[PDB]
């Protein structure tokens, strides 16, 4: 059998308030988790995840093939050359099980300066017809802001954990320009399940998605209650238990870069499970021009031998690298 990963539940509610000592006690827990397996569950986060799950189910189960083509990213529909990130990512029956819908900052409107400039990684979201999916767009945009709020609170905790003032990361995470995305992923129950959608790891584990580090500052993830994730530790791959009341948090490779690998981006993978389930990540991305000077909290003078990297450069290159390594989702 596989051992269970140490993934503590951390009450993050103090990060929304003004009790500075209580915030430090949360920051310590974040520090400990970040230095151990790299994962923790945020609890007492204030988001109605049951409703998120319900609204997402209604969307995934009602969208039709016609609509999926009309919303498809360029990888599936050559007519949509402006859709690299935002839109529908189709399943391929008999070959690829997973399907998903990605959306970006609702403030990326046609008149936004970065949209006007055609800056890479910025796009205007695409949405299904309101009459076919009543309330969906409004729900989804509001969810973006609810999880943005949680994420800003978590970033205050990571900053305090690293010995910085609480706005160290959050000052770069702004509603007008964040490159953060929500992805609503459907992992289906299929009978029979196509073997081509099942990968096998070197250790023999059947997978839906291979090992990787995240392209993010941090990742803020809701999943259904079906165990699927594993994290690589010194003791090998360990199972991360599901908790459909909490958000699973981990660092991405931009955090690892900034901290000189003090807070590593944990390597993780997704086991194959033949169950109808949801994986709904929010990738906490900064602005296109955001640069945080790398440091090293294990060094007395705090200095690191890494060169500064703008977030936009990091992101554009990382999203491409993911596709090249683990395939187009
Ligand atoms: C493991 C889960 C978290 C989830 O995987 C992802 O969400 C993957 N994410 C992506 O493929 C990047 C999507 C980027 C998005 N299209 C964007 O433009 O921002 C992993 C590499 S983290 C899952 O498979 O359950
Ligand atoms: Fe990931």
């Amino acid at each position: 059998s596989v051992s269970k990963a140490n993934v503590p539940k951390i009450d993050v509610s103090p990060l929304f308030g003004d009790d500075q000592a209580a915030k430090m006690r949360v920051a310590q827990q974040i520090d400990a988790a970040s230095r151990d397996t790299g994962f923790f569950y945020a609890v007492n986060h204030g988001i109605n995840v049951q409703r998120l799950s319900q609204k997402t189910k209604e969307f995934h189960m009602s969208i039709t093939p016609e609509e999926k083509w009309d919303l498809a990213i360029r990888a599936y529909n050559k007519e949509h050359q402006d859709q690299v990130r935002a839109g529908y990512y189709l399943s391929i029956p008999g070959k690829k099980a997973v399907e998903s819908f990605c959306y970006l900052n609702p403030n990326f409107t046609p008149d936004h300066p970065r949209i006007q400039a055609k800056t890479p990684t910025h796009e205007v979201n695409v949405w299904p017809d309101e009459t076919k999916h009543p309330g969906f767009q409004d729900f989804a945009e509001q969810y973006y802001w609810d999880v943005f709020g949680l994420s800003s609170a978590l970033l205050k905790g990571y900053a305090l954990a690293l010995g910085k003032e609480e706005n160290f990361f959050a000052r770069h995470f702004k509603p007008d320009d964040t490159l953060a995305s929500v992805v609503l992923i459907r992992y289906p129950y299929l009978d029979p399940y196509p073997e081509a959608a099942i990968k096998t790891a070197a250790d023999g584990t059947k997978l839906s998605f291979e090992w990787h580090e995240d392209v993010s500052l941090i990742t803020v993830l809701y999943q259904s209650n079906v165990q699927n994730l594993q994290v690589e530790t010194a003791a090998g791959y360990q199972d991360i238990e599901a908790d459909d009341t909490g958000y699973l948090i981990n660092c991405g490779s931009y955090m690892a870069h900034l901290t000189n690998n003090y807070y590593k981006a944990p390597i993780h993978r997704v086991k194959w499970v033949n169950a109808e389930r949801q994986s709904l990540p929010f990738f906490v991305n900064l602005g296109y021009d955001s640069v945080i000077d790398p440091f090293d909290p294990r060094e007395p003078n705090g200095k690191s031998d890494r060169e500064p990297l703008s977030y936009g450069d990091y992101l554009q290159n990382g999203l491409v690298s993911l596709i090249n390594k683990n395939g187009q989702t």
